[PDB]
């Protein structure tokens, strides 16, 4: 693969109760949105989501073997908390552009600080799934001429 | 209806080490007699204990689509570490009680933050194995008002 | 008597002002329930509330004087500001548990800090006049297994 | 005058591509605003522009978009990040919605560059992207205006 | 009343509990050494006890219109916590000497802060009881030198 | 409509010592014409002051039995130690105007910290006794348009 | 006499922004009222808004030159943030009276801090547009007694 | 196994990407030299690695059932984030020894903090792979004296 | 080479008040002393001053196009707020030295901070008007051996 | 020696500028009354000064060989800087009492802080040379059977 | 009428490893153009160096006793962290000016803190040896006008 | 001498005497097992110690001028408070490894921080004097292929 979007713990949910509360919006669409923009743009995508960091982290390393360019991450809730996250980021040293659905600064204080944005080569916050998107935009441009 | 005790890491080891250090209660001890007090109500008890983050995390997810109505949950060493836990019980909406057997206010500092307790029914420390069955006895008048 | 339960300020308040705010549920009927239960297992219980930390003190020296076996005490508002009411328990030696209706942990930021909570055998809070309930089993166990 | 989006940039944006542009490239703010104005009209979207050094005229100039009929602004406040509640206070008074918007990864830098009296009330935030975290706000603006 | 002797909330209790353990000297001993020690030098002192704020800050007012010239004050736990006694002390500007019994130092963090020891003349902490009779041999000399 | 003016410890000093040195207002000075405005505008109006901070807590229940619909209070030392007369007023859901004489930003840092302004109607700090006029002004303006 | 009224960035909004938000009242309202309440008492009132630091700033220089006795002052965000206009105000030695319309302590924790409130005379918050006429019957007190 | 050496998360990286970057030496060179030193000890020594904290927990938990002696572990990341971890080794009991590649000190300021060292034996930090060697030789000595 | 000295705000207030305060020397005096040192060393110099954030930003970006080879600023109250300064002066990249009339550390606390040191050549403080002089002494040698 | 007396940097000073200032009394006449009141008790008594910080900790560690009993130590400004004073009066296990002639307390903040005092077996500060007095006379009674 | 300047600790190093890292000067140097300049000025100018900081502290004792009228002191590393240093220049009471060779600012965070700074005359930092020289130039002037 | 071995304050005290230690070891024994180290490996080393902080630095001076490659630090209480230890070090610029006897992580939070250890190349502690033969094992590696 060339782009790998990873999803950490939770995002699975989104869709999944009471669909207005949260929209009908589920990872699945996010994915296919995904898949078929980086297909237009003639790239290969894939994606991964978990709820175990362990997971996560074999997942970035495998991504060095398989040769991908650049991460697109929401790691969700292990922004706060993941020291591993960022060292296998650091380690494999693959670019990554980290994305949030939601605006984290608008929350609890203790979600203002991050073990990975510092690192990032930036970071989109608060603008929904599209998020994903111009994480993408930006990373083919930059991947291809 | 459905209520689901949740241990997290090191609750295995209540027994193991040493004849005393906190009892010969064991966590399947513990479990059964809170079976035996669910059965009593006519009240479904699950029971659940794991090591590892991600597969407490999965466990609430399937709560959600089995009907469960309130989560028991001991996460211990997690209360002081885990968001992603947070996020999961705030994004399947289950109403919980936080219980831990020793008194964690009397130990370290460190020990004194929680990313759950804020989000709780309430708090039971301190109590040994019986502030489970508090919680028990809440649930069970709270889903029967 | 063998068992003392303290009500601390403002707790003479539970339903006076608008029985449909928070409920309508007195001291008085707590106090009834406590009575009752310890009757049924033939411990002689005491209960005692005011608005004034002196009074509260005095009571807890009388309470060594009486052969006091345990207290069970919602210091209210006085957890976060009273280390006066911290060394009476500390120097009467009469092991107590703390008890809170609402979810102290889910309030302003002042009210995560107590100057008992550390010292108490455990703590209670968010479950209601249940948690006293709760209390007083815990303690009618630990003095007559 | 009308205009549905507005693009404000706060102190020090005038000198992008004007230093040594060995240094951070060639591109200017009027590079960028070029990008931006041919980006709206291609969407039937009027827009305008405002930069400034002094924070007053910022000010002065998020009032005068109340009474233009401004539907979202689109701020890259640069400095004033970390230090102006005035311009919080505008965006709040004027209760028009906004996006914030840096060039560079302000993460990456200085600890006291991590605090915004902005961010917190954003839409959301977009940083490090270069000139492209501008596109992609218009982008987010363009679909949440014009369906 | 020349001098006035002030002991907060608890003081009481000295030589209460086993005092074979904990200690004999209780606080009406402190109370008569100091007594004799004040006849030795032809000054009157008072003594008060309380574990109530409001009437040890009544006392200080009190000690203003009979024309005490120096207090000498354990305030126990209200060194932590009363600002309404500091208001007290400074407002009927009448010197004073804190005295406590025990080393605050060497206890809990909190007792490293007070209200009232930047006010006093000074302090002498953790030398028991004789701890009242040196603030007393220094407040004798200072006002018969 | 009555109107109740609490003031906390240590304000019954006032003008009592060197009326040269802060002034020859009194309390009751204060009291006068408070009691003069309101009297001006057929409201009545009520005053109570004490060191003790039970005292003060039950006369601001009594004030809920009594159809108080303001309080203005000086709460003196206690603005910076009661939980207790925060949760009271809470408690009874009167609304309320802090008032201070001095202005308490000029002093210790310590002084800065307040458990009743975020939960007035508003602050008034510094302005002498006129800052008791203007709050009644206001509270006048509240009840009778 | 003159005295100077300030408002500092933002309330030129005032009214303006919706009746639906706070009160239907505006800045030149409040201007003309207060410039009747002084000239029923013969002093001369000047009053200046402006959104801009420097604007300020050179206003408060120029008072100097205009023999202004007393600045009364709203001086909105820049409270937080401007030690300029401090060293403004202490630089001209124009005492001041510092006025917030609403009540700055029950918002967001930054709103908590002032560079000018400990030299103002004193501060006013949470009133309304009344907090203005307490000012300027304060300032009209102390200038003509 | 006497002795058990655990690897956290990221150190099977060692030796990979750019073998100029951080050298060639090996994950697996470390657990060769290791395994030989503990051969000509006749000391059995099994090793261990993982990306995922739980399977670390569980292999400590499998420590106490197989009675290994001590544990000599390079935690990585998760140092400064697993409390799990520390509980892990404190509820088997089994004396631990911390060692990491790097030192630790020299990088981020997150990085000072540990939720280990203050229960280890000791630490050894910033001495590449004879770090291991070192805790080994010392492990040996404190096992077979 | 063109030096430039930039003066902040009040920093035009110099002799105005009072002269006694800190003697007669104005802003005026400073620049000629240091126009006139400029001279003799056949070093153009140009000199401003102002309130206005805005305008010492403009000019400093004029400074660039200028061929303005240092910086000598005191920027007064600045020191402690103004990012948009430090990036001002960094953008253009101009060395520049800080130079304050009096000694800022001998002040209030939030006067120790400042956002523009730690980018200086380096600083003088409390050293008077010599401070400018000396400043420049150092900036001649630089700039003409 | 059984007692030895400890004074730290700078107290060599004591009477030496414009006796005027604080007072004639020298540390030598200090000296003189404490080597009269123990020798009053057949106790010899030593004494030493230092501002060097290896002077006193020698010092302390000759004690040791000396058989000295206890010291009485005024560290002076050593009191918040020194560990290594704290680490050898902990290692000869010699047991003290800190001695301080001003009140510390009534000074900057960063002297509230001690490496010495939880250590000691108490605290004498504000009381001046009489300080000395009091704890030699403690420490007689405690040498003294 | 002399002036005596202080070196603290490695200030000896100026000039030895490598020339070719920080320039050729040595302290020899400085205090070579240092007593130059103050002979053209008719000041008597003693200079000191020391790694020890109860040799330095003695030689300002010793200052006092020789009349000095000023001192310049660059106290390198025990800025941060002699108060003994603080206490001697205050308790002799000659006034000091302190001097740094580079930009403290531009460095760690510790090195942000002094004991001295907020009691000197004023502070140089990062201009080199000329910070001596103007500080020399400054106490000439103030010595002798 | 290729490689100097330092020891800080009160580390002269271990053995015999007793620092309230087990080990029964001596500064001496230490002493003697490293110059043995160092003979069978062919290598010269020197050892220090001092209570003396400036005989420490003037130490570290001294071995840059004799050509030492390496030390091996234990700075003891030093390494808390000594900032001129470590611009001595840096200053000659010879690598060092620090070495405490003790675990440092085990004991008060004062004791967590260090002025030294971010510029080791690493550190040992809590392996008692192993913990230098381990320091210097690795040196000899560095030294001599």
């Amino acid at each position: 693969s060339t782009i790998l979007v990873i999803h950490g713990p939770n995002l699975n949910l989104l869709g999944k109760r009471e669909p207005e509360v949260y929209g009908h919006l589920t990872l699945d669409n996010i994915n296919r949105q995904l898949i078929a923009q980086a297909e237009q743009a003639s790239i290969t995508l894939d994606t991964f989501q978990s709820n175990w960091e362990g997971a996560i982290v074999d997942r970035i390393h495998q991504a060095q073997t398989e040769g991908v360019k650049l991460i697109i991450i929401n790691p969700a809730a292990l922004t706060h908390t993941s020291v591993a996250l960022r060292d296998a980021l650091l380690g494999v040293a693959i670019p990554f552009i980290e994305v949030h659905l939601s605006n984290v600064h608008a929350r609890e204080a203790f979600r203002h600080h991050s073990y990975l944005s510092d690192k990032a080569i930036g970071v989109i916050c608060g603008l929904g799934a599209k998020g994903y998107s111009f994480a993408l935009d930006y990373a083919i441009e930059k991947i291809q001429p």
